[PDB]
């Protein structure tokens, strides 16, 4: 599994963790989360109404004792050896495809690289990414030809993929609006935050809603929340999510956020949960980023803190959040925010690891906590 990371990083790892640990979160990046997340709409419906209506779909949903509105499935898999060596033909999927079938997704013909030239419709096949690295095995529902040709269609139905996840998306539950997924560690974020319908709400990276949405029914649809993103796409996507879950609670705003100040608001709460080298998402087939944009990214990332603190009311609260590992985008970022007049303070929810060095920040790790790699840190606006 070491070899989806590459050296330099492994190395960094080893040195800010420990060996042994190191070793055992980049060997657990390397697998889907064992817990899969979703969150109860509580504007909609109650955690044991949706349970009932996720029974009838035959899905296993399991209760959180830590989050009255969590609910996960347990992961399958691995359902194959990481040396196992299929006698079948060879289907090469793209790199997104390769990473959905390894969660349990059929694959479909645009996601076909390439494939061997003998496969017809009914045989046995292996699905591997483009590095080789064995992510399925399933029985063709195309011939060689019309799966390197086709633009829609089922290329490959995958019944043995390396992992299983529920497939969510086309439950009439989610239609309807009834859930969001959303990993444990980033529904903690929005509880930390405590919103209160008379804050001025600032989520100054929200798109595509996830945590602002959570938010919103955490203040049961009163209040108001200004949501900023820069990207239009993303934002088209967010609008989708709110009008799905029915929030009726949130103003979009687009801009980069990095000048949020050139607004007139002094907020109570702000809500970063910033862009990030993402080293801590799973599955991790393949981990292309690596020292050089810890750098640059995690300076990219004070950038947002200064605007956030500026935009701040003196005795207002920060929450800073993000889903990867490094040191530097975290506990030093935070650091950064110690010496611009933010001040540490105790988390309402904590069940993750203490911080590196550093005593009220919350980390998730996937070996210990069944979850993505992430971070939070809760602050208290001091003075200017
Ligand atoms: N300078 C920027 N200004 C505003 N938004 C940005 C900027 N750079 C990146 N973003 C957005 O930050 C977001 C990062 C997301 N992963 C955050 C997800 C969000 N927290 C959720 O709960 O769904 C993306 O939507 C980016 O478009």
């Amino acid at each position: 599994y070491l070899e989806a990371f590459p050296k330099e990083l492994r190395e960094y790892y080893k040195n800010l963790f420990g060996k042994e640990e190191a070793n055992k979160i980049m060997k657990k990046l390397r697998e889907p989360v064992e817990h899969y997340y979703i969150r109860v709409n509580t504007l909609k419906i109650s955690r044991e109404k949706l349970i009932g209506e996720l029974k009838k779909e035959g899905l296993k949903p399991l209760r959180s004792p830590y989050l009255p509105e969590g609910l996960y499935f347990v992961r399958e898999g691995p359902n194959f050896s990481d040396d196992f060596e299929p006698k079948l033909p060879v289907v090469v999927a793209n790199k997104y495809a390769a990473e959905s079938v390894y969660q349990g997704a059929m694959l479909y013909a645009p996601g076909v690289l390439k494939a061997d030239k003998n496969i017809k419709e009914g045989d046995e096949v292996q699905i591997r990414d483009p590095k080789g690295l064995l992510v399925g095995i399933g029985i063709a529902r195309m011939d060689y030809k019309e799966m390197t040709e086709a633009t829609r269609g089922l290329a490959v139905e995958v019944t043995l993929p390396k992992f299983k996840l529920p497939s969510l998306s086309e439950l009439k539950a989610f239609e309807k609006g009834y859930f969001y997924p959303q990993g444990l560690p980033s529904m903690v974020t929005a509880r930390v935050l405590e919103p209160k319908e008379d804050d001025v709400i600032i989520d100054m990276a929200a798109a595509p809603g996830g945590k602002t949405t959570h938010i919103a029914q955490l203040l049961e649809n009163k209040g108001e929340i200004i949501a900023i993103d820069k990207s239009k796409n993303r934002l088209r996507k967010m609008e989708e999510n709110i009008k799905r879950l029915g929030v009726k609670n949130v103003k979009l705003v687009q801009m980069d956020a990095r000048k949020l100040p050139d607004l007139g608001i002094k907020a109570d709460k702000i809500l970063l949960d910033a862009p990030c080298t993402a080293l801590g998402v799973r599955p991790k087939l393949w981990e292309e980023r690596t020292l050089k944009h810890i750098e640059a990214t995690a300076r990219y990332q004070r950038a947002f803190i200064w605007a956030a603190i500026k935009s701040l009311r003196r005795g207002g609260v920060l929450v800073y959040s993000t889903c990867t590992l490094s040191y530097e985008e975290n506990e030093g970022n935070v650091k950064f925010m110690i010496r611009k007049g933010m001040k540490l303070e105790e988390q309402s929810i904590f069940i993750g690891s203490p911080g590196i060095g550093m005593n009220k920040v919350q980390r998730f790790y996937p070996h210990k906590h069944l979850t993505q790699g992430f971070f939070i840190a809760k602050l208290r606006k001091v003075k200017d």
